[PDB]
């Protein structure tokens, strides 16, 4: 996917921000967004195709792919920076907004908008990491055992380069952890 | 797709515009172009690839196919972001037209023109959205039985990756809403 | 395929344009560039590999493909594009030889000559749709029947996406119609 | 494939260039150029995958379509612009040079230099057209009949897309008489 | 994968660098992005698909290439080179944050830093090598034997493109080794 | 592959260069980058899939591949070129060092590099001429006889597009015998 769009905004908000918000935004683009457009959609682009079930039943592998991945991971994680971005883009609107009054015509309303920005980043990560959670767990094992009709009783299907998805599903899950931590120290540090 | 193009248009729009008009094409940018993108031509990639009929029949997959999915998806979205970018488009271009004339030589004509602007973003909007739902409704199920001929009898049809395009079909549903909400506002904010 | 280096000079054709000249490009860019690089090249996409015949000869499928789409019509609009677009070019190269001319040292020689850039503009279109007319029609229907030798006696072949194409044909009809519209309200415009 | 580089070039050329020289740089970028990045690269995309030979024999499909096409029309046409656009490149680097030369410190030592580029252009159009004549004529038949080792006796072979690349080598050849006319018309403009 | 946002700041620190620091930026670019981009995820394409295995037991090809790689190389490569850009980006910040509070109102604490940024670059290079050393050696040899379930006893697996890959692993530790030379060229360079 | 990153060290260097230098440059830009990534990727694109070996010996056809073509051409020419600019990328280096040096306080010192600079873009070139001639000579044969464990007996195996391939490797090497004509000369002009 092309993400020039978002990443002129994104680098617009580094101006107007902090030191740790400038850590978060380095780490958004280089240990997400990077890591998605060189690494990781490579690994899940023959997941339905190399999905194998062992059956002569039409329509038995589509229904237990859907069953097994009913998101695919990357898209989840497409998702998750986009909506842990879209506070930050909030932030700078509202900043924007009172330079072009200033024209017209961190501090007091921006410090509050600031807070909520923090607190709406923070939110969405713990809901994303928990909402992956219940859905895979952090490992896809090699074996998914499927009773989805039209398959008869339960079939076999193996799940393709499942050690490969499970290191980037960890190594995801530490970045999100490492940016909830840049989070709190940045409200530590702007508090005290 | 390439949106670069369209891309340049919005953006001076958006200079010349209210701050609620500003967060409908960041809105845009972010949450229609960028999900299409960077998640759901992937998803809709494979879309008659992996669609499977169980028969022997040549020829029922592509006509069941077709009669599945008259239009696809992503390009219904495509063509609704660009029916309810146009009006900004007409908006802008009589901003450019008066400023130009001043050269030779928000009010008046040009607030009648903004609020047409909202008027046609709003009625493509909806017509986009009950389109959508006559056509599909907001799930697709996986199984779908097929009787065009030249298929015999009905056969079962199954459809790749359901869930996800169901999950993606609702977070589009949601952004439209929430842009008729703007739009909505906007007015509300112009008039009073 | 890229359209950068036409889009530089069609751009440059706006600025040295009348209003309508600018809707004109504006349609162009946004309703036909950007349409066939977003949706509809991926809808053609699979017009040879998803097309069948039924039948076990070897080489039917692809004579009979090839009769019953000389020309893809993708192809067939990119060419449309890029000859209405030409006469712009005509008229621009024709305009900055004048400035260059007046650097060494839209009235006369320049308005003869944008009325023959909307002759040749209006002249293409029609070309063009009248081509389309008589190649397909205004229809894809998803059975043709094809005689052509290797193939034995007549053969049943299915065309991909029907429903789509039919929907596709019938925009750029629309909006090749609407160009033929703008071209005429131009000259009624600078004549009287 | 990617023209930047050359394209910048050649604009640099274009700046220091006859009108009809600009004629010429636009007919290459339009009508070349881009129509094989929008049109000719997918017509030829399947070229060896849908090529097929009635024969149960390993191998015959690979020499078969090696013979029928020694090499493919799009490379040689890449080869052609390439070799008509250095002579450019030649000329524009004697004019930097002697521009570079004065800060140190059309006529003469560069009209020659312009005739010279004249020449070879024409001369390198003239060659690339009679060489694709001899290898394939201008129409691509759908049937090849083959007799190479290892095919046993004499196979039929059947082309892809025959009328479709027949449209398009009438076109660039079209293309490439027109480009012999400029060059022509320049060489009596700048004598006469 | 797009590199360009990595790349920008890479250069920036190349400005705020040593000469030795700027060889080490030119050749993470020239001899492992543009070789990764042009060379290596070619040679990885088609790492799966032409993966077999000597069996009709489904899913052992899955489970046998899972089990031989359990991280691809170029992922493998992908995160070294965002390992090792990211000190720089640390000591970038750093001096960026400096230069910012001057502005506000190499040496010390810049000195420091510096260092620091050599010494993990280093850590993190020797550690990729021996994670490469220890998962593959580096040679891939062209058989598999593969006892992992779902397959009965052990199955013969053929690696794709094995001399290929093994060139290419020995040219990457090579650069690895040359950039670690460079590193300790730079400590001893600073120090004395 | 993406060379933007490389092309502009490579312009920077052609302004600190002689006449020739910048010749050699054009010829690398055009004749070796723009030709692979137009021409000769898309002829070695379906190498191992079109790639065909008579047996039904499972992974005879891989290893049989691997030990027709060790490294792919196009690869070579990808190392080719990045070794061949290195040095011209050293002398650029050690020109900015210098002009760094000069701000804060071609002959002598530099002169020097230049000729090292060309000396070893000579020996680069003639030990990829020559190891380009020893791996395959200068002709692709269409049959490659194959004995390798796990295949049978000796094999017969079919090269896909050996005459074209034969025809890219011919214009290569001329490219590469070219540029070694334009160091020889530049080492006489600035000599003599
Ligand atoms: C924008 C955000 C979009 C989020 C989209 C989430 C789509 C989830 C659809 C699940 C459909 C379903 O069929 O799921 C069934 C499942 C119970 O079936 P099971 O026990 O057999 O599943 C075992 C796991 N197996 C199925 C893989 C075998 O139910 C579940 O897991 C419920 C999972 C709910 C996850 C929600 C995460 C929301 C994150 C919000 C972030 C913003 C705040
Ligand atoms: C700052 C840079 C940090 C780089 C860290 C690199 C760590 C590499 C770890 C490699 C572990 C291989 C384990 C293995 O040989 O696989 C066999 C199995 O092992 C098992 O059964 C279960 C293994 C589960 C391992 C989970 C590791 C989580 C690491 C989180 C680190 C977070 C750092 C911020
Ligand atoms: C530019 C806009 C382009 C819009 C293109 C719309 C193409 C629609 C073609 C439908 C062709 C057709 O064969 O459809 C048949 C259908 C009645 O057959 P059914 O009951 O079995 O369909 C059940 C659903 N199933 C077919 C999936 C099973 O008829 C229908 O759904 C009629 C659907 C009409 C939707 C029109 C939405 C227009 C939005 C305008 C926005 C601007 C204002
Ligand atoms: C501001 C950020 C908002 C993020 C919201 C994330 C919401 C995630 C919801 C996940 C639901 C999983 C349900 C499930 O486990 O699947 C099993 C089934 O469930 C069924 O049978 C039918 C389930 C139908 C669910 C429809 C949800 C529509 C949500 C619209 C929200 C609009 C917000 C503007
Ligand atoms: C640059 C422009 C390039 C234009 C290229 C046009 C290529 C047309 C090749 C047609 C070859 C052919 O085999 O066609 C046979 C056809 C008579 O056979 P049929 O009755 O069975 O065809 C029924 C339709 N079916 C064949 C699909 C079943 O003849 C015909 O349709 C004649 C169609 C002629 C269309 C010409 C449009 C020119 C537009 C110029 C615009 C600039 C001014
Ligand atoms: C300014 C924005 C305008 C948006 C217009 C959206 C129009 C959507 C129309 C959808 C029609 C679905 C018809 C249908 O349900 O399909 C079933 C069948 O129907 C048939 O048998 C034959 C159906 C033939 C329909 C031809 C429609 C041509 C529309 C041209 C409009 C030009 C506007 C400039
Ligand atoms: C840089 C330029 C690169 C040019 C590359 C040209 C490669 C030509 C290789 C031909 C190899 C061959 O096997 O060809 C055999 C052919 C005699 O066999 P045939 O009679 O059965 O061919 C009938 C046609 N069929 C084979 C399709 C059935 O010989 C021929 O056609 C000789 C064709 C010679 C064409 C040369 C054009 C050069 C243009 C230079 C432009 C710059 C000045
Ligand atoms: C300025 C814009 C000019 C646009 C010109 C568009 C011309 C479109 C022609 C379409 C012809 C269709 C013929 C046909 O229906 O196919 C059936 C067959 O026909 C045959 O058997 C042999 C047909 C051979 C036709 C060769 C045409 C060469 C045209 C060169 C024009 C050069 C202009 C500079
Ligand atoms: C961010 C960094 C991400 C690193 C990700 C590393 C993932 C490694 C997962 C290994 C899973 C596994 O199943 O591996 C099993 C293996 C013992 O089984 P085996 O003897 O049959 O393997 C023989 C080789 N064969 C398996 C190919 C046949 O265990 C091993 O090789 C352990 C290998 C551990 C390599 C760790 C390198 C970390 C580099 C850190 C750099 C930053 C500091
Ligand atoms: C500055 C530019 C340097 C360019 C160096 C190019 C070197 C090319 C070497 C080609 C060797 C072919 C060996 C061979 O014919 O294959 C047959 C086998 O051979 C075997 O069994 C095992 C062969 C193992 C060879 C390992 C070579 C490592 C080279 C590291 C060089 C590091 C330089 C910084
Ligand atoms: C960075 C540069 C990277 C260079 C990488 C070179 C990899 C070469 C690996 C060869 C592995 C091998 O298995 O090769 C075996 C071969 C003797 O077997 P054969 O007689 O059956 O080969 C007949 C030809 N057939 C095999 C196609 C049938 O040995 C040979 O050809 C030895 C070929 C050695 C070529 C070395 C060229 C180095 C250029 C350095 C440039 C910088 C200075
Ligand atoms: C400045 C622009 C120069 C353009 C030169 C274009 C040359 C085109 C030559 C086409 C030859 C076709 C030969 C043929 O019909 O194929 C049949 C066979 O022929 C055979 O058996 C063996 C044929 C071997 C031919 C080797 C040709 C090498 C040419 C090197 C030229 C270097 C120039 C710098």
């Amino acid at each position: 996917g092309d993400w020039s769009f978002l990443g002129r905004l994104l680098e617009n908000a580094q101006e107007h921000s902090t030191v740790i918000g400038k850590v978060w935004l380095t780490v958004l683009f280089i240990f997400r967004i990077l890591v998605l457009g060189a690494a990781a959609e490579e690994v899940w682009g023959d997941e339905q195709s190399d999905f194998t079930c062992n059956t002569q039943q039409p329509g038995c592998e589509n229904v237990c792919y859907d069953r097994a991945f009913p998101i695919s991971h990357v898209r989840f994680w497409v998702l998750q920076i986009i909506f842990v971005s879209t506070p930050t883009l909030i932030y700078l609107g509202h900043v924007l907004h009172l330079v072009r009054m200033e024209e017209k015509r961190i501090a007091g309303a921006l410090l509050r908008t600031y807070v909520f920005n923090i607190i709406f980043k923070t939110l969405f990560e713990v809901g994303f990491i928990a909402g992956q959670y219940f859905l895979y767990g952090f490992q896809l094992k090699p074996l998914y055992r499927c009773d989805r009709w039209p398959c008869p009783n339960t079939v076999d299907c193996f799940i393709s380069r499942p050690t490969e998805k499970t290191i980037f599903i960890l190594f995801m899950l530490a970045v999100a952890c490492v940016s909830l931590l840049l989070n709190v120290l940045e409200i530590y540090h702007l508090g005290w």
